[PDB]
């Protein structure tokens, strides 16, 4: 890494100078580093140029705004200081060149949207890897190769992506936040594909301008979303994806539509037609939204050139995100779903998702955390009463608060608290549901998802919903 090579596209006559790491933070700036001095939230990194110099940085690139001309080369204590105009906008491209253009050395798929980003990213990484990629995710859970995910600026994005290139990643599914796109955090990334999951004039105008600046590659758009359709009208090469009959086939563009979905006790049977051919997928995922997420990942990988027959042969091995509508079924036992839903909206969505798969009674086993906001307790009670047939109210991380007090606040939210079943011991309430429910019933166990712990008092006790359920059903969590 060399200041002269680094700046070649922008500053012809930049001093030659070996560089170690690139950092925006004056405090961790070490001997040989490149320090980047940026202006942002009431924060001027140009203040910290003396400190960085004192710490032995090889060179500095700074905002030119009010200080200097674009490409102005100065020299402070023998340290090259180079000024660039609009450094915030150029930070992605600068870090990209520093880290050897990692998005040009793997297939990067970007996923944007309010919901389903995590599941769609996770499904793209899994499906690509089933077809022989070494696949990685960057998102909210964290970053890493699949199954090795470790819990942020334009530089960190490029750095992390370069790190996955070094670990052998050939594919990466990245969640792109609305706030990341506006902040220019992914401005220089070469996306193979951009997936969209789900005052309007400005909003659209803002985003359209940003999108037109990015390398988006293949555009894959949920046509079941109202905004998705308007954007598809403007994008003739974009793939339209639907499970609610919103493919306008007059366009002669690429498309993928679920024709029939059967929601059964262990997943979803998805019949679909596409411009690539027709197929049947056995999904082990639960709910309508996960059908959508799966069809977006399928359309994306078809658009990138993965053969339909290979995607089909491998679809059955796609897994849920741990503790996200995760199904446990055993020969002749009730279906059980572990979901991490711990808010009224999440609890309602998970019960609506679970009802689609339930021929009999829908059981909801849940509780609310102690020494937290009490506002959600009666709202979650009311949702369990409405969208479940049986509400089993139990403990969920009661901490120092009287456990039965939390239950009382949940029951108060209901029209008919006496219809609720109350059972303390979380483990005992889960047992009560699983052991009483019929073979064609569904037991939603909400609140913890992947948490392997029940905080009672100051104690973090070893407890898993997934393990309690797996053991009751006679299966392995």
């Amino acid at each position: 890494r060399n200041l002269r090579d680094l700046l070649a596209p922008w500053v012809p006559d930049a001093p030659s100078r070996a560089l170690r790491e690139m950092t925006l933070d004056s405090r961790v700036a070490a001997a040989g580093d490149l320090f980047v001095a940026v202006v942002g939230h009431q924060a001027d990194g140009r203040r910290y140029i003396p400190q960085a110099i004192a710490q032995g940085v090889a060179a500095i690139i700074a905002e030119a705004k009010d200080e200097a001309t674009d490409g102005e080369i100065r020299e402070m204590h023998g340290v090259p200081v180079i000024y660039l105009s609009q450094l915030n906008e150029r930070l992605s491209a600068l870090a990209g060149r520093f880290y050897h253009e990692p998005s040009d050395n793997l297939r990067l798929v970007g996923v944007t949207g309010t919901n389903g980003k995590t599941t769609t990213t996770q499904l793209l990484a899994q499906w690509s890897q089933l077809l022989g990629e070494i696949s990685a995710v960057m998102g909210t859970v964290g970053n890493g190769l699949l199954g090795k995910v470790i819990p942020g600026s334009a530089v960190d994005v490029q750095h992390e992506l370069a790190g996955l290139v070094d670990q052998g990643a050939t594919f990466c599914a990245m969640e792109v936040s609305s706030h990341g796109l506006v902040q220019h955090r992914v401005a220089a990334l070469k996306f193979a594909a951009s997936v969209f999951t789900n005052d309007m004039e400005h909003y659209e105008a803002a985003k359209w301008l940003l999108y037109s600046e990015h390398h988006c590659g293949q555009a894959i758009i949920n046509a079941d979303d109202e905004v998705g359709r308007r954007w598809l009208a403007k994008l003739p090469d974009a793939v339209a994806v639907s499970m609610e009959d919103h493919i306008n086939p007059n366009c002669h563009g690429r498309w993928l539509k679920a024709t029939e979905v059967n929601y059964h006790d262990s997943g979803a049977t998805i019949r679909f037609s596409s411009s690539w051919g027709d197929g049947e997928i056995e999904s082990h995922l639960m709910g309508a939204f996960n059908v959508s997420n799966l069809l977006l990942a399928l359309a994306t990988l078809l658009a990138l050139g993965y053969p339909l027959a290979d995607l089909l042969k491998t679809a059955a091995r796609l897994q849920p995100v741990c503790g996200r509508m995760e199904v446990f079924t055993a020969p002749g036992k009730p279906t059980v779903v572990v979901d991490y839903a711990h808010t009224p909206d999440a609890l309602e969505k998970a019960l609506q998702a679970a009802r689609l798969h339930c021929a009999g009674k829908l059981w909801c086993v849940f509780g609310c955390g102690g020494d937290r906001d009490k506002g959600k307790r009666p709202l979650m009670g009311a949702i369990a009463e409405e969208f479940a047939d049986v509400a089993v109210v139990t403990d969920d991380n009661p901490r120092t608060e009287e456990p039965r007090a939390i239950i009382n606040d949940i029951l108060a939210g209901m029209l008919d608290a006496g219809h609720a079943k109350v059972m303390e011991g979380r483990a005992e309430a889960v047992t009560c549901a699983v052991m009483q429910a019929k073979e064609n019933d569904v037991v939603l166990v909400a609140g913890k998802g992947h948490e392997d712990y029940q905080i009672v008092g100051n104690q973090r006790l070893d407890y898993s919903d997934r393990v309690t359920v797996a053991r009751l059903l006679g299966v392995i969590a």
